[PDB]
């Protein structure tokens, strides 16, 4: 019954909350291994969503299932389970229209840490298990599967909405763990040319590891002329955002040419308007169809994540720098992303 | 040969030109009518593409071929023939990409009063009849056919990159000429309520006759707070633009619901930044596709139209207010479109 | 209660059953209005789908809500609904992937006499009242909103299997009710030229009135010759499949052009294959595309069908060419669905 | 000029005919590699297309410019590039409909030995060079390029036709050079589980070596059985058919689930009918999409996979088992494409 919430804008810390019952369909889940997300820092530290009051936070989360509702067919009590980030209810007309990320509202499939009580405590709610959950092989070691929640379904998303073509070549703007997730998403819709655009060295690292074939450093000049050089003018087929300010919209609508695809993942938290450049973006008809998507999530995304990971297409694992123990480092893991070490990709931390 | 030019950014007035020479696959036109766009005010009196030195004007006209190159196999002088505002060069990369009104440049494929003379000449040259030209059958009025090169080609493909589904709920910003024939494309694409936008009385009665449902006037308050009443705060499933300052941009990513598309056409003139608001588009992550395309051109976008309009799924003759007669009358056309009567839409110079 | 029931194989006749309950999420239906289907027929005597025992008939209802289950939040007992043909279990993994048709197993979206008692019955059930009804706008009378259930959402989904560009030219072969809204559709996709295939003049009528600008008759020729006559050797855009025997497959294929589609609604019922010409079909490599799809439903499928009837879209009351009253005659409509008289296109039951 | 020909339907031998020279927009290559494919078998000993006399057979070929017409912009004498089985003329309708594999007519954009002399000759017409050759970079050994043309493009578009998704089960019918492109095709597309069918031991070894998770021998028993207990009786998201009789159609639809494709990249070369199983099909209704195709080709097809296999995406040279060098050995490779000996996959040539 203790768990690390936000308590309001700028300000966190443990509290104290009755542990949540299940419904007929539902499934109560205590956490074997939590990771905290930037997007967690956007909404204490910036309201971008708003204002909260005691909302535990976090949402990537392994499990193990220890009380099922009288109508959860698929799980029992013992079961280790993937929690996807998005749990949405599935009974919608967003639904119905193919958005479950936006089932009942913009937004509102996302319910961990943004109107649900999160992952960061000794036990959590998860919401029509039989289409929420989906069960962990035993093969997948817990810090990679940990990164399937929230990562890697996002940086996936970028990959699929950026609609990559075999041998095209792709820009990641943002080498973060989703931008990572991206690289890799992007080799997996058969990219040739991957140009990733980030600093620290350790995430340089990774890149490389999941497929980028050329890495552009801002302290060489602006990304824009950079890339450009790269690509002869031509620039390239797609732009995954994956991090940056509302400026870096700009930047990719600069470096992708005419028919091009501007794919988004990115949480902005800061800025009112997001730019489009009038003149690059073809004074409104460029054909550079610019998307922006919350990540999928439900049992379905989640097994197919999984098999991905388990025939060994995608190793996660490598976004896993830091691995603490003991649920009171859930705080120290969660200020780690606050101010990022140099060293740092991804913390995960192992609870039972 | 003389014809109404584009001297200087602000300035424009006759000059003196030789007769265009064709090359083996070209095409030498003379008008039979002509039409003026609001695209040429964009450039010659804001500049939108940068400057252009005596550049003749035009690019809606139906012609006569009076001359075709050794390699022409389709088209004879004497043929009656609609002309696209877009004649790309058929052999470039970008026409294998899918992108043909991009060969060989960003807005390349469209060369009339852009990177070429205009159609407001005694002769104009079409490069590549057989792949730019289109035979008008004699049951097509002039006037009718004439809205073909642009108007219909550009609403229409708002329409498309819409993504309507049948019995969605369309918004059309803007009911100008090309958004009469936006409000077309959405009824040819299987639209439901269609939500026309704009405030001129002999285009609310044009936006009716093609399909509009409901009509929104900025004179009751916001759009989006008006579009918003309308829907039960639902929104609508696309939005296209046809017209407005940068700020319609803004306008169409409040009033489409998430998962929505925003389908634009309009040619932005002015401001470096068309702004997309933060949080109307879910911070980054509402699914909000925003496309924006200059119209497809060539024979076979013509000839689709011309069937369209032979079978009567669509009579854009209601689009002429305005019929003028004689070479002359180009200029008074002209600059009949810089400053919009209230019983414009579209005007139409008879030559022969 | 009273049904009227597929008793055996090829035996049908009037049963006694028990009046449905409804589960928390459910709702039960007293019909106002019901139509009968050519695919009860193919059911019933060419045992189409396997054996069935007691099964009442009929999926095309319109009703009033009785009664509704604890967690039934937007229906209550008085309110007049459209009942779609295909009622799936929302919450399965088919539906995570996007084909609610096949919600649970092949077909089993489809429940009304295939898994689950129809609507032939005093009352019947439908399972996901919220998910699964639609509210009936006083404007549409009984007649038109009967052919919403089926006849237009298998007939529109034809249209959207066959991936319609604007001016394209369609091809529709059978033209009982499904295929008159397959014309339809058509035209709400934005083709030219509408190539109806049929022979009854009733059924001719109505394709002329739903926009057919061609009509071909089977038994006048070869299919194939008349279309190829027509299309100049060209072949047509797609070709949607409404009617006819198994080898209807190869017309479909041999009149459709390289890169077009071959789009299937029909319900097969004898054969054990479909014939592909494997030369017509370019050995393998034509870019021939042959879809083949239950028609969708759901609560947001019948709303937007609606839409389209309420906006004066369409008007499906043309499809209705017998109109009986009473419960008896469900008996009667029934046969007239296997006996196919000339002047037949779609009968009407009345109960109101 | 001396060339290895089709002389009648199942007679093949050298000939002598004069060496092609270019149009203005052409250019002459000789050949420094080449490999014969499965489907000049099936021309030369079905007849699957017709009757030839003295067409020079051969459709994969990297080679060196040696002539150009006075418009090639892109390539000179002394060259080197890989030049696409599939070369269109680019400037026809079909083109602007999106299917230059058709260009002309069906399946008219294959000219080499199929309308066309082919490329085992000392030279050979490459019909506008600079939409229809590609640079070969210095990096890519001559055998491993000449997959290019046609092995890999192929195989590739058949995972592009089966629409994958991230995590996909897909099965790959057939496993020679072809289908084992495909399986490398599908794991560019993010295919989890890939389960190849094959039984030449060399062949399942290339197949685990581009990402083949499962082999099902069709000795083992029926290849349905088998691949659906692989699956647990759910089938398969996608099948791409790679080789086999006509039957191969029907395995595919009974072996893919409802809403998923079956993808054919296979060249049928007998059999009046490809047939489609009714019940497995769903009557008509399983949205079991079957698609077909030529592979693409042209210039920028062939930087693409260039890029892929630059950028270490892919190695084709596994594909290689035999090499040989010498003109005259090309009547040596071929005969093994006759009888193929079951340590062969495909064979190269090296004339430079
Ligand atoms: N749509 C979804 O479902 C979803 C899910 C999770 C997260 N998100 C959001 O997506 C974003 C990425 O997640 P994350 O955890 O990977 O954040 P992150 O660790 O902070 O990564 C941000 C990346 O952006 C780079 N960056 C900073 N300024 C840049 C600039 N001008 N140009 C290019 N790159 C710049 C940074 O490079 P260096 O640090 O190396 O200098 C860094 O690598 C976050 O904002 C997150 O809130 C969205
Ligand atoms: N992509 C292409 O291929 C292509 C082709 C041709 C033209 N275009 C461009 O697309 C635009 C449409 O062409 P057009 O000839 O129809 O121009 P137009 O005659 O000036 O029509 C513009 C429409 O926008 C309305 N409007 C003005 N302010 C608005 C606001 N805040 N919000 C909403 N609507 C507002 C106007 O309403 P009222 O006038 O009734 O007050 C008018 O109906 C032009 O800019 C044109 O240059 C693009
Ligand atoms: N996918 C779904 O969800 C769904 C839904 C409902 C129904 N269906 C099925 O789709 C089909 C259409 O239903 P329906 O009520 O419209 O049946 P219908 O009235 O019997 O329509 C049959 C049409 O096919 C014509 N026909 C017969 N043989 C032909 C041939 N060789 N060539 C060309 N046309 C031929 C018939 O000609 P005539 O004009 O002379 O009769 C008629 O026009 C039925 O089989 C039905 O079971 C499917
Ligand atoms: N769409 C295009 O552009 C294109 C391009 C090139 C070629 N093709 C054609 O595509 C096909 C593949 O080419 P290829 O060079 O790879 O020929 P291949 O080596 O003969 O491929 C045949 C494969 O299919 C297997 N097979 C035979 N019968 C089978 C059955 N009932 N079930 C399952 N597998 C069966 C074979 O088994 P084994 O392992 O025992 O041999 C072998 O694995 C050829 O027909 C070719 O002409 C098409
Ligand atoms: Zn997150
Ligand atoms: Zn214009
Ligand atoms: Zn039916
Ligand atoms: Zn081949």
């Amino acid at each position: 019954m203790k768990g690390f919430a936000m308590l309001s804008i700028g300000k966190v810390g443990w509290i104290e909350k009755e542990k949540p019952a299940p419904g007929p369909f539902d499934a109560i889940v205590r956490p074997l291994a939590v990771a905290p997300c930037t997007s967690d820092i956007h909404t204490v530290f910036e309201g971008a969503i708003g204002e909260r009051h005691n909302m535990i936070l976090g949402h990537e989360a392994v499990g193990e299932v220890v009380e099922v509702g009288s109508e959860v067919k698929d799980f029992k009590p013992g079961d280790r389970v993937v929690v996807p980030a998005i749990t949405p209810d599935w009974r919608t007309s967003e639904v119905q229209r193919g958005y479950h990320q936006h089932s009942g509202g913009m937004l509102a499939g996302w319910k961990f840490s943004n109107v649900k009580d999160g992952v960061f405590g000794e036990f959590f709610h998860v919401n029509d298990a039989d289409m929420n959950l989906a069960h962990l092989p035993k093969e997948i070691p817990l810090e990679a599967a940990v990164m399937i929640p929230d990562m890697m379904t996002t940086g996936f998303h970028g990959a699929e909405l950026a609609d990559i073509e075999l041998g095209a070549t792709v820009a990641v703007l943002g080498i973060g763990p989703v931008g990572l997730m991206a690289v890799a998403g992007a080799k997996l819709r058969g990219a040739g040319r991957i140009i990733a655009v980030g600093s620290r060295p350790v995430c340089v690292d990774a890149a490389k590891y999941y497929g980028a074939t050329d890495i552009v450093n801002y302290k060489d000049g602006p990304i824009e002329s950079q890339i450009m050089n790269l690509t002869e003018g031509k620039g390239v087929d797609a732009a995954i955002i994956a991090g940056g300010n509302a400026d870096i919209m700009a930047t990719a609508v600069k470096i992708v040419k005419p028919g091009g695809t501007i794919a988004n993942v990115n949480y902005f938290g800061e800025g009112e308007v997001l730019p489009v450049p009038r003149l690059e973006w073809g004074c409104g008809m460029a054909h550079k169809t610019i998307k922006g998507g919350l990540a999928p999530g439900g049992r379905l995304r989640m097994e197919r994540l999984i098999d991905l990971v388990f025939y060994k297409r995608v190793d996660p694992s490598k976004l896993v720098t830091h691995v603490f123990r003991g649920f009171d480092n859930i705080e120290k893991a969660f200020m780690l992303m606050k101010d990022k070490p140099k060293d740092l990709i991804k913390p995960v931390v192992i609870l039972a």
